[PDB]
């Protein structure tokens, strides 16, 4: 009759089973408990912490519009802090939504154990997945398409809950600044991100609406350019659960149904392709549940993260990542595949840098991504294949516009050579304003010698 | 495992509990059973039937795209038809969504009582109401003000069901034409409604999105304007259940929450007024379920339904109704109140005529509007007040554009007189090109006469 609602990475009021459950069985005490030393090695990066702060404030003022507050707590032990919430609130139950990362797994367990030890009941809900990673079983599911063909033959009839109509409310609590989510010196450079992004669940709704109604129809061809923000841009919102992925899946399947009826074959395959992405976020939770000779050269690492490799697609991507906190999925493949296969940087460096600059930085997806670009996951591009920037150029940036947007020094380079300038003839380079080594970098390593120092093993 | 899904007035594949449940349990056999003889006094009107015919086709091709089909049967006895489906399909259960009109209540009870006897499973579901008429109680209310917020103080939160994944398929069968929903002579006149209206659940969806995203914000003021189609225009879709009132309600409350938190005061006001509309529809079913000289004149009636009364708000209203199958709510008040308090026609004559020309013709909403007009209900229009056309016009058509659009012969009448031309000085009527009795009808009843008869009716209670 008096429940605590533990928010973690489900910062929304719509289709939130935990909050819904608690709101219906009675009064609720919503809380967010930050415990850095317990996240340890999985402490969220700089950009992810900045987004978190924004949408925590967004979610908090939403809850007061409904009649409750958001209590924030920063502490050294999570159960310690939880128990005092029970002390001051006299509640009987604690609810939360499952996360699947290693840290929350041990903790959600350790907090279920210690809590029912004292007669207070705990019940967690699935707030982030169409299918929990233990519900779809066997030959193996070592693939993604075996996995995704299985779920699409299993019903997806799980239903979606409205936001609670009202919330009846009920210390070492603190404010949002007091959580320490930003560092003082990085604050103004962080604020610049608001010019590309407005976190919070109400914005998540607005974004999903315009995407489904206007952009989804073109997803299958827009999503192959890397220029512009050609895909949905939902990933940060999905990571913080500011939008229920069930809502995302169902809105998209409504279109697929209508487009299938009305024999609009392009919209059909658009909806097919886009839902595959949603399934990849699923498989990410699936594999991370069931399957728990480096050049340690910091200068090389610095050239990589600053975009001075001489590889335009790479340099552009790193510039976009630094400026916006986001990059198209194929740019993620290109730059990471560049960090390890071309520069032979240790992957912990590259992954740690994605961790600290990606707004959608997400343990399971980011893991699955690095495992793809290194031939680890059985369905990932083998390591010996070192693909040609020119060919990458023709398929994802066929008019050179991505380069010309992020690397304006190269604006007068003809498209035939804008993705591999070291191969153009010299009169072509002088005709463009391009002096390799002076105003754009020389290829930091030549593609051909990197080709065969990689075949070494 | 093998289930008959009986469609009646729920022509949609989303948030459709009977459809969702059956598909979850196994194979399904959707049917629509048309039996005019059982409908009786309540046979649907010409415009409703035209809409139903479009919608059924829309539904039929949807369910095919999903892997099943919609079978259409026209019969003399519904109970019969259902049994022969069963005998052929060999299924073990039948499901449907509740309806609340007195034909449906008796037919539903009779159908359930006879399938039960033959060992057939039957389950019915709430697919048209936020709350069913037996879930709100104190004894019953009779004032909407207290019914609605007795609702709002309660758990106004119901789950939304996704459309079925896929439908696994399995007589007197016939096509939509052979249902006979149109009369051959009326078909071209009917086909002109596609002018203005696109029936079907997916069109309902498109329209709802457009309303919440771009229109709802302004509804509080737009709902003041009888000209244009300034409200949402969801009513036909709601009446046929092509869109779920639960969906509709949730989308509006979502915006209401955004605007209340962001302290957009204009949008808050629109949202609660719009939900008041949904509450009114809800109240219609609560009232009819729980609560089951004045001289006629065949020629006054014809002048009324043809729009030759000399009351421009009334005549424009009937022009618009006949041309589009729809009219703003306050025009509905004005012409029905005119039918009743000015012409003293039998109130059923007015309801039957709405019943034949409203596309959204709805038994419970229509009963509710005519009863608020005849002041049968407590917070209804007290039988004493008399319309003042000039004030009506000032409020709902403050610039005369409703009249000038539907009654163009009055275009050059100045706004301060366009709603009550019998009051303008002769000189002003001639400056406009307006000759009452020639150009535009004299008021078929003098308003002072109506007032004087009303006043003698009141000094006898
Ligand atoms: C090295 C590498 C690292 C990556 N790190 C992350 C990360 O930290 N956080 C993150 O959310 N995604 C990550 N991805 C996946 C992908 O690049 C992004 O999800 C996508 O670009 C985000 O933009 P979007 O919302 O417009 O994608 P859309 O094409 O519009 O897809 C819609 C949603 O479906 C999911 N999705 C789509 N593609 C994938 C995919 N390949 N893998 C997993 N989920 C997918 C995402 O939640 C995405 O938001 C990584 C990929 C690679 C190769
Ligand atoms: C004499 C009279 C007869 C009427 N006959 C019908 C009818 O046959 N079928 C019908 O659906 N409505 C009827 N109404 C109610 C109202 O006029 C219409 O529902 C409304 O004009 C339809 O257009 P809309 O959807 O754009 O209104 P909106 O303001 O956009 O309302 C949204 C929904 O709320 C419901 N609603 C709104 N207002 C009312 C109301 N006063 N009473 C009941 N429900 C309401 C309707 O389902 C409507 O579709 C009648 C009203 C009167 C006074």
């Amino acid at each position: 009759k008096k429940t605590i609602v533990w928010f973690r990475r489900d910062l929304r009021i719509e289709d939130n089973p935990a909050l819904a459950a608690a709101a219906h069985e009675g009064s609720v005490f919503p809380v967010f408990i930050w415990c850095p030393e317990e996240e340890g090695q999985f402490y969220p990066g700089r950009a992810s912490r900045w987004w978190m702060k924004q949408s925590l404030a967004h979610l908090s003022q939403s809850l007061k519009a409904l009649g409750s507050d958001l209590t924030l707590i920063q502490t050294h032990n999570t159960i310690s802090a939880i128990l005092d919430c029970i002390r001051v609130t006299g509640p009987t139950k604690v609810v939360f939504n499952h996360l699947y990362d290693p840290v929350s797994l041990v903790r959600d367990h350790t907090v279920k154990e210690k809590l029912v030890e004292r007669g207070i009941s705990v019940q967690s809900y699935n707030g982030d997945l169409l299918y929990e990673p233990w519900e779809i079983y066997c030959k193996p599911f070592t693939s993604f398409n075996s996995y995704w063909k299985k779920c699409l033959d299993m019903s997806i009839e799980s239903v979606m809950l409205p936001p609670p109509w009202r919330l009846m409310p009920i210390i070492w609590a603190c404010s949002i600044e007091e959580l320490g989510l930003e560092n003082e010196a990085e604050k103004p450079s962080n604020a610049l991100l608001t010019r590309a992004w407005s976190p919070g669940w109400s914005n998540a709704d607005k974004l999903l609406n315009e995407f489904i109604e206007k952009q989804l129809i073109d997803y299958a061809k827009n999503s192959k350019k890397v220029v512009g923000n050609s895909t949905s841009l939902l990933s940060p919102y999905l990571h913080f659960g500011e939008i229920s992925v069930r809502h995302v899946f169902q809105c998209a399947r409504m279109k697929q149904i209508i487009w299938a009826r009305d024999k609009n074959s392009e919209g059909e395959e658009s909806a097919d392709l886009f839902l595959r992405g949603i399934g990849l976020r699923e498989y990410s939770r699936y594999i991370c549940f069931n399957f728990p000779p480096w050049d340690a050269d910091v200068d090389k690492f610095k050239a990589w993260r600053q975009g001075r490799t001489g590889y335009p697609l790479v340099d552009a991507g790193m510039r976009e990542l630094w400026a916006t906190g986001w990059m198209h999925n194929r740019i993620r493949v290109i730059v990471s595949s560049f960090g390890v296969k071309f520069l032979l940087l240790p992957w912990k460096w590259g992954m740690k840098y994605f961790w600290d600059t990606l707004l959608d930085a997400d343990l399971e997806c980011d893991i699955l991504g690095w495992q793809y670009i290194s031939g680890s996951i059985p369905d990932g591009h083998e390591l010996d294949r070192l693909d040609n920037p020119a060919l990458q150029g023709a398929k994802y940036d066929p008019e050179g516009e991505y380069i010309r947007q992020w690397l304006p020094e190269l604006a007068r380079l003809p498209t035939e050579w804008i993705h591999h300038p070291w191969d153009a003839p010299l009169t072509v380079l002088k005709a463009s304003g391009v002096e390799l080594g002076t105003n754009y970098a020389k290829p930091i390593v030549d593609i051909d010698t990197a080709r065969e120092l990689l075949a070494k093993a």
